[PDB]
């Protein structure tokens, strides 16, 4: 044989129809807002608020393009500069190049621009290049210029700790990315910086740099989504929400019982997880070498919906406790293939429901894994409780009972890049999941032996009536009797084959 095993998906609860009613859509000391709740509807495109545009240059907001305090030694107005070189046709790639690089000077021997230069000369047909420079640049040109119209309210760091929201338009989110396409954002650029070494890279030059054959279509991917966001201005609205914990459960002493598994080997999370909280494999630097060389799970997610890219201008790295929860993406194209195969398929028309806020019935949580170098490593106390806190946060919502919160579409988290063992990080979800009391749906990717094994896990698990408690204990006591004094690379004895003896001996 079968494709998947146990629970029916249909079974399995989803958004928005296992959603409560959402409260009233208001700013608060936790809660910014950038938009005029009072006139959200939908179908229209959303009135920023404030009306006339308000500037904050300080260590607690991003630092926008178009600030008065933006300035350029010679100080002059870096904003006027960037008016300027952008406003210029473009009829060969160099253009473009030498338009970015007005206001960048300090990088015009750092930053490579082969990937454009090819993408536009070697990879586009006539009529093609003809599009891109003639319409599609001009009209990012203009989204972009337009910024001190469209966001016209500070926006806050999501800093280090901090548990808060930015609620924002589709519109705005658009403006701020064809920015970031053009590399405006200020003080984002050094590699001796200091206020954002914290922070992932935003603007795009290595996405412009050297000769991978995936550059290409990572443009063609970007490209898509610009294309028809400067044609037809985007209606909905997007939240961004930074999570931190405090108290963890005392996993040793959980009294709670497993909860439902569906696990298939085919399928993925963000086409087969409708109305489910759907996993980001992250970096702790949240959208990983998407802008740069990356292309496995978490910057396939960022292409295709774009949107979850902006939160690199204001996400500082997570810490051990924290995640971050984006609802309302959109997704602009589909693909096929993985890494070095990744392809642009073609447009993808969103046919997601809005909730009452117009936000897209899509909610993403990123949250990073542990990337280890040694496979033994993952077995130590320490690093196991580190996976499960790290993953029941980003399961959990305070406030929230069992019964309005969706299943959690997942998969082999930490298992591809980042050298986990998927039957551990399979069990420690499992565990979270429990904890946190939902439902995992697990795609394995076309590991149908990890399929069966992860399914019997389960069921035996479950049919005996083991806690969370119980099976951490498990996992504490194959650490103590197959790793801990382990001389050679690999245990002597896996772990599921220990859990069995271990339980069936009992
Ligand atoms: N779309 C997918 N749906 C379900 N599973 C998937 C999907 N895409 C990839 N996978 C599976 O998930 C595994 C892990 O994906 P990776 O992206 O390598 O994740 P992970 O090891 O946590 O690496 C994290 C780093 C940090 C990110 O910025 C970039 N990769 C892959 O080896 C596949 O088996």
């Amino acid at each position: 044989d079968k494709k998947w095993l146990g629970t029916p998906i249909e079974e399995m609860r989803r958004m928005p129809r296992c959603g409560i009613r959402l409260p009233l859509l208001r700013p608060s000391a936790n809660h910014t807002v950038t938009i005029r709740v009072d006139l959200l509807r939908a179908g229209e495109v959303p009135k920023p608020f404030p009306t006339h545009y308000k500037d904050l240059w300080d260590n607690k907001h991003v630092k926008m393009p178009c600030s008065e305090q933006n300035l350029y030694p010679v100080a002059g107005s870096r904003w006027e500069l960037i008016q300027t070189a952008l406003l210029n046709k473009f009829t060969r790639p160099q253009n473009l190049k030498d338009a970015i690089l007005k206001y960048n000077v300090a990088y015009s021997k750092k930053w490579d621009f082969t990937a454009l230069i090819d993408f536009w000369d070697k990879v586009l047909e006539e009529a093609e290049a003809q599009h891109l420079y003639q319409s599609i640049l001009p009209d990012m040109v203009k989204i972009a210029l337009c910024l001190p119209n469209i966001c016209t309210q500070p926006i806050p760091l999501l800093a280090a700790a901090m548990n808060h929201s930015i609620t924002m338009s589709q519109e705005q989110i658009a403006s701020l990315l064809a920015n970031a396409f053009f590399c405006t954002f200020p003080r984002r650029n050094a590699k001796m910086k200091s206020e954002y070494s914290s922070y992932p890279d935003i603007n795009f030059n290595r996405l412009f740099e050297g000769r991978s054959s995936r550059k290409p279509e990572k443009l063609k991917t970007l490209f898509c989504y610009f294309r028809r966001v400067t044609a037809a201005a985007p209606t909905g609205l997007v939240t961004f929400t930074r999570q931190s914990l405090e108290d963890f459960p005392e996993w040793e002493r959980c009294e709670k019982p497993l909860t439902r598994l569906h696990v298939t080997y085919e399928g993925t999370i963000e086409e087969n997880g409708q109305g489910m909280l759907q996993v980001d494999f992250a970096n702790r630097f949240v959208g990983g070498g998407v802008t740069s060389a990356g292309l496995v799970q978490e910057e396939i997610r960022f292409l295709i919906n774009p949107e979850l890219i902006i939160s690199r201008l204001f996400t500082e790295v997570l810490d051990h406790n924290e995640c971050l929860i984006i609802t309302g993406t959109e997704q602009y194209s589909e693909y096929t293939g993985y890494a070095e195969t990744y392809r642009w398929s073609r447009s993808h028309e969103d046919g997601s429901e809005r909730d009452d806020w117009q936000r897209r019935c899509t909610e993403i949580v990123a949250i990073d894994a542990l990337h280890f170098r040694r496979y033994l490593d993952q077995f130590v106390p320490e690093k196991m409780r580190r996976e499960l806190n790290k993953a029941y946060c980003g399961f959990l919502r305070p406030g929230v009972s069992s019964e309005n919160l969706s299943a959690v579409a997942t998969g082999n988290w930490g298992c591809g890049a980042f050298g986990g063992d998927a039957r551990l990080k399979a069990l420690i979800q499992i565990l979270a999941a429990a904890a946190a009391e939902r439902d995992v749906v697990y795609f394995t990717f076309g590991d149908s032996e990890l399929m069966r094994d992860i399914y019997s896990m389960h069921i035996f698990l479950t049919e005996r009536k083991l806690t969370v408690g119980d099976v951490y204990k498990l996992l504490l006591r194959y650490y103590n009797e197959e790793c801990r004094n382990c001389s050679t690379p690999g245990p002597d004895i896996k772990l599921y084959p220990f859990i069995y003896h271990a339980v069936e001996s009992c």
